[PDB]
Formats: C-alpha cells, sequence, structure tokens
C-alpha cells in the first residue's frame, strides 16, 4: 500500500494546495508533499547524510561522527547511535554557524525560513489570533524557535526496524528523503510514503497536535516509521520546536478557543519524554 498524499507548493500567498478540500485533507492527516524550490541546492545535505557517520578518514563530512553529546553541553546534540538501525547527527541552529560546514549551515537557514512560511500558513488556517502565534509556537511563527537539522543513516546490517513508529516532537518537520522506507499510519493502516526526490515530506509533530487539540478541526501529528532496511538508506530533516534551550524554555501550549493559551509542559520536557518512548 502506498499513501496518496496531497501535494503543495509555496507561492506568493503561502502554501498553495490544488484547492481548499485538498488543503483540508492534508492538514487533517498531518502529512503532505511540498515541492522543493528549484533554486535550492540539496546536494551538500545529501552528501552529509551519506558521510557523517564514517569518521575522519572520509572527507569532507565524516569527521562529524567524532562530535558526541559532550562537545555541546546538550545531550540531544552531536552523533547518536540509536537502538534501531538509525544513527544520527543532530545539531540545533545556535551551533550551525560555528560547528557545521558553512554550506550546511546555509542549507539549514534556507529550510528554517521555508518552514517558517509553511508554519504561518497552518496557523492562519487554525483560527488562532495572530498576536498569539509567537507564544503558541514558542518562536517558530517568527525565527526564534529551536531548529534541529538532523541527518539520518540506516545501518542495514543491524537487525532492527529502521526507525520505530513515533510522532515528531515539534510543530513542523521538513523531511528530505530520496529512497523507499518511510511509512505513515494515517487512519489505522500502515502505508508507504511514495518517493519523490522533487518534494519534501512535511509532517506535523506533537506540539502541533497539542496546540490544536481543542480547535474545531484538531490537527494531528502523523505516526510514522522507517521499515527495516536491507540496504543502506540516508535522509535528513529540519525540525521546528518551541524554543527548548537549556535554561530558556518557551514551553508547550494548547489553544483554548475564545480564551487563549494554556501551558501544557516544557519543550525540552516533551522532547525528552518523546525520545524515551520512541526508543524503549
Ligand atoms: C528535537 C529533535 C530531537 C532531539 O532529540 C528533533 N525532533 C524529533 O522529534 C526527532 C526525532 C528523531 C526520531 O529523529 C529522534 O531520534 N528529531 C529531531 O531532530
Ligand atoms: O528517515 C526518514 O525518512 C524519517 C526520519 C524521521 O522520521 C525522524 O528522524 O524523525
Ligand atoms: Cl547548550
Ligand atoms: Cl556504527
Ligand atoms: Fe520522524
Amino acid at each position: 500500500r502506498t499513501a496518496d498524499l496531497e501535494r503543495a507548493r509555496l507561492g506568493d500567498d503561502g502554501l498553495d494546495f490544488q484547492d481548499d478540500a485538498a488543503q483540508a485533507r492534508a492538514f487533517a492527516q498531518g502529512v503532505f508533499l511540498l515541492e522543493i524550490p528549484e533554486w535550492l541546492d540539496l546536494s551538500a545535505g545529501d552528501r552529509f547524510a551519506r558521510q557523517f557517520f564514517q569518521g575522519t578518514g572520509v572527507e569532507p563530512y565524516g569527521k562529524y561522527r567524532d562530535l558526541s553529546s559532550e562537545h555541546f553541553g546538550d545531550e540531544l546534540l552531536g552523533y547518536h547511535s540509536r537502538v534501531d538501525q538509525l544513527e544520527q547527527f543532530l545539531l540545533e541552529r545556535r551551533f550551525w554557524g560555528e560547528v557545521y560546514p558553512s554550506e550546511i549551515a546555509t542549507l539549514g537557514e534556507h529550510l528554517t525560513l521555508l518552514s517558517h512560511r509553511v508554519l504561518r500558513s497552518v496557523l492562519a488556517s487554525a483560527g488562532i489570533p495572530e498576536e498569539d502565534w509567537h507564544r503558541a509556537s514558542g518562536g517558530c511563527s517568527e525565527t526564534n524557535g529551536s531548529y534541529h537539522l538532523t541527518f539520518n543513516h540506516y545501518r542495514s546490517a543491524h537487525q532492527d526496524i529502521g526507525l520505530s513508529s513515533h510522532k515528531d516532537d515539534g510543530f513542523i518537520t521538513v523531511l528530505r528523503t530520496t529512497a523507499q522506507g518511510l511509512e505513515v499510519n494515517r487512519d489505522d493502516v500502515w502505508e508507504k510514503v511514495p518517493v519523490d526526490p522533487a518534494c519534501f515530506v512535511v509532517n506535523f509533530g506533537l506540539s502541533m497536535e497539542i496546540l490544536t487539540s481543542a480547535c474545531v478541526t484538531p490537527l494531528s501529528a502523523i505516526m510514522h516509521r522507517v521499515s527495516h532496511q536491507n540496504f543502506d538508506r540516508s535522509s535528513f530533516g529540519h525540525f521546528s520546536s518551541s524554543r527548548c534551550l537549556p535554561g530558556a524554555d518557551d514551553g508547550i501550549y494548547r489553544y483554548l478557543p475564545s480564551a487563549g493559551l494554556e501551558r501544557v509542559c516544557g519543550s525540552r520536557e516533551l522532547i525528552e519524554e518523546n525520545d524515551h518512548e520512541i526508543y524503549m
């Protein structure tokens, strides 16, 4: 089974689906395809995902395997071997300019502003007053959220699922994938996400679900996984969360229609609990 996802594009007015019914389905499912801008170069990011795990013998990106949690004072960051086939390199935007290769930081900045534009179209369709967007999004309705540019490599030799079923933590994930393996559970059936290297996959995360859970049309965080890989696979994604710095956490809120925002938990708190459940 392959999912029939709606396709969108970023245009002069924001997210453009084929019509209003198509936007409504896409937002209800919590997953759709987004056309990649023709000027946007993804080849350095593609190369980074193929290389980051390989060590200093492999140029220019293999040396990032050596950067663990500890070099960043944030357990979330650096190279992480997961219990699934997946291994990752995760870096939050405050470190991009200093730590990533300059062309990788550039990529992360393009994706941040693209995701920013995507998120603002979603918030407008949710009927949340604009003056509440910054607090409801922990800064992602502007450019003051926390942003992780995360690179993924699936070790086909590991006898695990590729990546366990899960929801992402945040508001928006912009996923770059060029090979089969991603599956989504929109209703109660698992379905393959069709591969289209001209489109990103756009997902909503748990924060979008929490934020809109009391709205007239709640938006859901899509349950997704990566099936066991028999050959290697790589990908990367840009993740937007309520600002979750150590000691400067914007928090997670739900919107109560006609009332305002009610605090639910911390952003880092939600990330830690989610990561814990994904991998145990
Ligand atoms: C906030 C960071 C996660 C920090 O750990 C961000 N949000 C996610 O939900 C996530 C999911 C996984 C499955 O890739 C983690 O393995 N990736 C990310 O980059
Ligand atoms: O590699 C993929 O296609 C999905 C990765 C993912 O879902 C994640 O890291 O959150
Ligand atoms: Cl830090
Ligand atoms: Cl390894
Ligand atoms: Fe995910």
